[PDB]
Formats: structure tokens, C-alpha cells, sequence
């Protein structure tokens, strides 16, 4: 609004180091880095979620592999016994 | 940024995997166990 004496330099600073609008250019840089930026935080969420459930999964098949080798180390001190 | 999400995506595949390979492995001495039962 105000008249300085250079106004469209200072008035597109600020709105760089703003990010609002009211420029096709700016705009279009902006969208990229935000698409960008969502496209990378989803990515490394879905990748953490990922590893989480793989792990999950390994505890619960290492507990079925130790409830058999349970059972093979039982039935081979049975047949020892015997 | 990609080589951290390919490090992350290689992890739980390993884990996955390791979850497959725990799971024969029980199958394996389930049936040693039964073998040397009879």
C-alpha cells in the first residue's frame, strides 16, 4: 500500500519471505517444494511403518520358530529317554 | 534422502524375510520332531 520509492523489489521480497500471493513462476516453484516435501515426509512415514510391521512380524515368527524347536528339543529327549 | 528411505524399505524387507525364513525353520523342526517321534 505504502509509496516507497522502489515498491514491486520490496513487496516481492516480502512476499518471498512470506510465501503468500496478492508470480506464475514463484508459484510454480513453491508448489514443486511443497509436493515435493509431502511426497518425502509420506514416503519416509510409509517406510518407517513398513519396518515397524517387518519387525513385528520377525518377533512373532522367531516366537513360533522357538515354540518349535521347543518341541523338536522335547521329542528328542523323549526318544533319548526311551 | 533416497538412499535413507531405500536403507528403511531394504531393512523391512530383511525383516520380512527373516520372519519367512523363522517360519520354515519351525516347519523344518516340526517336522524332524514328528520324524523322530514315530
Amino acid at each position: 500500500s505504502t509509496d516507497l520509492p522502489n515498491r514491486d523489489e520490496i513487496v516481492k521480497r516480502i512476499r518471498q519471505i512470506n510465501g503468500m500471493r496478492d508470480p506464475t513462476p514463484e508459484e510454480l516453484q513453491q508448489q514443486q517444494a511443497a509436493a515435493e516435501q509431502a511426497q518425502a515426509q509420506k514416503a519416509m512415514f510409509m517406510a518407517e511403518l513398513s519396518e515397524k510391521q517387518g519387525k513385528a512380524d520377525k518377533a512373532q515368527a522367531d516366537a513360533v520358530a522357538a515354540q518349535a524347536n521347543a518341541d523338536l528339543r522335547a521329542a528328542q529327549a523323549e526318544q533319548v529317554r526311551r
